[PDB]
């Protein structure tokens, strides 16, 4: 009985390594080369892996997990009982794979054109406009155009996607797909825990929002910025206003303490995408962690193709389930944002390598937020003025308080501004999945959350047929998003614990854990667990305690909170958006 269960997981592990490796290879080839051929074979390999999943998942459901004594075997078999999309009947499974593929393809090839003019892709062209234009109308053209061409074209698929992904979830014992996604955290109190963390960060976000709104008022004019209202969503330097770092030049706390633009110095010094990933590899090995294998450098796609191929340019990391082949796919641009993304993706590779000897069912992060967090932790050290100067990307600061507050603002525009966005994406999608939001009010309920959580308003009134969620990668690609909210909270917890392990004293935001073998050992022991234990055990190994907590993130930004409160009080800012119904008159 116990011997039958052990033999089962042994056979599942052997056969899954082969099948999953074959699937990963075919998926890699569509993603690196969107064509009709690679499309069809990807859809074919989907049927091979589904057959395997159904064979073993059906066998796994014959075990009463209640009677199994070994907890590791209990845990694997319980997981194999979830067939995911392979629970669908054959006709629905084919339709679902086709719909996912059609949504991804529609998003990846959408363009925005001038009449009798050029056509712009999202990356790099429209992203560059959002980051660098300071003209209200040119930002509006890019912001509206992308929603017109990407978002509106996803709407035709999305109701059927919702129906099929919910049906698969119900066939695996869940009430809807959002219930299935939340279950990955194995935390009954998840929704309440996340709400409490969100509320703890409101003082920082409200003060940053009010300070940035004032600066936008100065640049874009009083007729276009309501000082008691929400901020127009196209003015924050980013297509989704999810990170605000590209308008640093409009909101510098101390303009008398200017700084080299990192991106500008990288190009002046001939940085290349490969050099960016080599620096990330060196940071991991400086901690005593593992280097990426030689195979990685030969097989990864670290820059957009030059030969015309359509590709998915979205940065991602790939485990091929043989313990030796790991790869990144990134349309890397030489700038600071993509330097951080490169570290993000290398953190995934490190996790793959740390848990490669576990059964494949357990080759995942302690929870999805842990997987997204590892690389971001190291990038916090990389981003310090001290580290950037050692890369010859910044002059020496010298402890200047003005430079220090300027650095904290730059970090806040990335990290604090992202918190409400990362909260609201799946607040919206959980309610689509549970039927609270129907297709009649997809877009209206999205904007109600954009207002409630981020304090933003659309610059152009939305119309019937708009589907602005469709204009954000993770929606058509069906990638859960709450993992990034969790990641952004716990990465500061991990930074604080690793800084303490390395003996750093003084303000947390001055810490750089480069070359700390003690910090590497904390990360490695936790990453080796994979998904073999509830995630509080990995939290305990890294931080010395078992809970998610915003206290580290608050500690990191405390000098900035103090400065923002004094600055906002001086100007009499009304925090929040009491005039929440304001929208642009012109
Ligand atoms: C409950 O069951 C747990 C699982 O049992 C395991 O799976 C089932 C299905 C059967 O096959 C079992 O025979 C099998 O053991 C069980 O947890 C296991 O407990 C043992 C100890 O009793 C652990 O064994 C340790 O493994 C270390 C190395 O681990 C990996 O090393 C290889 C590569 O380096 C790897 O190949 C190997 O096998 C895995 O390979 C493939 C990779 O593709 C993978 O897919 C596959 O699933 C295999 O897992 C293995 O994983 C050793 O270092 C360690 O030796 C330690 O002690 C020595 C002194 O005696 C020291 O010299 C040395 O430094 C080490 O400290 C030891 O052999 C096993 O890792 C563990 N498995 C898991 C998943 O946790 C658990 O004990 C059971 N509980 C109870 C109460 O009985
Ligand atoms: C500078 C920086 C750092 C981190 C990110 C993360 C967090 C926000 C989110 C986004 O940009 O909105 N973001 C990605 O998207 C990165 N990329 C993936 O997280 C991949 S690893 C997820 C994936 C994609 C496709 C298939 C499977 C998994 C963005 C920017
Ligand atoms: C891209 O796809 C086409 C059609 O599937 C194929 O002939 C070609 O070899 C592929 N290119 C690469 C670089 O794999
Ligand atoms: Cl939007
Ligand atoms: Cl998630
Ligand atoms: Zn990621």
């Amino acid at each position: 009985d116990e011997a039958e269960a052990s033999k089962f997981v042994e056979e599942y592990d052997r056969t899954s390594q082969v099948v999953w490796n074959e699937y990963a290879g075919a998926n890699w080839n569509y993603n690196t080369n969107i064509t009709t051929e690679t499309s069809k074979i990807l859809l074919q390999k989907n049927m091979q892996i589904a057959q395997h999943t159904l064979k073993y998942g059906t066998q796994a459901r014959k075990f009463d997990v209640n009677q199994l004594q070994n907890t590791t075997i209990k845990r694997i078999i319980k997981k194999v009982q979830d067939l995911e999309r392979a629970a669908l009947p054959a006709q629905e499974l084919e339709e679902y794979n086709k719909i996912l593929l059609d949504m991804e393809t529609t998003y990846s090839v959408a363009t925005v054109c001038h009449p009798q003019g050029s056509c712009l892709q999202l990356e790099p062209d429209l992203t560059n406009v959002m980051a660098t234009s300071r003209k209200y109308e040119d930002l509006l053209w890019a912001w509206e155009g992308w929603r017109d061409k990407a978002g509106r074209a996803i709407l035709q698929f999305y109701p059927k996607y919702v129906e099929l992904i919910n049906q698969a979830a119900r066939l695996n014992g869940y009430v809807d797909a959002g219930d299935s996604w939340r279950s990955m955290y194995e935390t009954p109190s998840l929704e309440q825990d996340l709400e409490r963390l969100f509320q703890e960060l409101q003082p920082l976000y409200l003060n940053l929002h009010a300070y940035v709104r004032r600066a936008l008022h100065r640049h874009y004019g009083a007729q276009h910025i309501n000082l008691e209202g929400p901020i127009p969503a196209h003015l924050l330097g980013n297509m989704w206003a999810q990170t605000w770092s590209n308008i640093y030049d409009l909101v510098v706390p101390f303009p008398s303490a200017p700084s080299m633009d990192t991106t500008e110095a990288m190009l002046k010094q001939g940085w290349t995408p490969r050099r960016m990933f080599k620096e990330a590899d060196d940071f991991f090995t400086s901690l005593g962690l593992l280097p990426v294998p030689p195979e990685f450098w030969q097989k990864s796609m670290l820059e957009k193709p030059t030969d015309g191929r359509e590709v998915v340019c979205h940065a991602s990391a790939w485990d091929f389930y043989n313990g030796k082949d790991f790869r990144i796919k990134q349309c890397t641009t030489v700038n600071l944002e993509d330097l951080v993304v490169a570290h993000h993706e290398m953190g995934h590779i490190q996790y793959f390598m740390q848990y490669k000897d576990l059964p494949v069912a357990l080759r995942e992060g302690a929870n999805p937020g842990f997987h997204e967090a590892i690389g971001d932790v190291l990038a916090l050290s990389v981003s310090t003025p001290k580290h950037l100067h050692s890369l010859n990307l910044l002059s020496s600061e010298g402890g200047s308080d003005e430079h220090d507050i300027n650095f904290l603002m730059k970090m806040a525009l990335d990290k604090i501004a992202f918190i409400p966005f990362s909260y609201l994406v799946d607040q919206w999608r959980w309610r689509v999945f549970d039927g609270s939001i129907t297709k009649e009010n997809y877009n209206q309920e999205w904007w109600s959350l954009r207002l409630k959580y981020q304090g933003l308003c659309p610059p152009v009134p939305r119309t019937q047929g708009d589907f602005d969620p469709g204009a954000k990668f993770h929606i058509p690609s069906s990638v859960p998003y709450i993992r990034y909210f969790v990641s952004f909270i716990i990465q500061f917890q991990f930074h604080e614990a690793l800084c303490q392990a390395a003996g750093h004293t003084g303000p947390l935001h001055k810490c750089d854990i480069y070359q700390s073998k003690e910090a590497g050992q904390r990360l490695a022991t936790a990453m080796k667990l994979g998904f073999s234990r509830p995630w509080p055990e990995a939290m305990q190994l890294i931080t010395g305690q078992p809970q998610m907590s915003a206290s580290a993130m608050l500690s990191y930004f405390k000098p900035l909170l103090d400065w923002l409160r004094t600055e906002n009080e001086l100007h009499g800012e009304k925090l929040g958006w009491p005039q929440y119904n304001w929208t642009p008159n012109s």
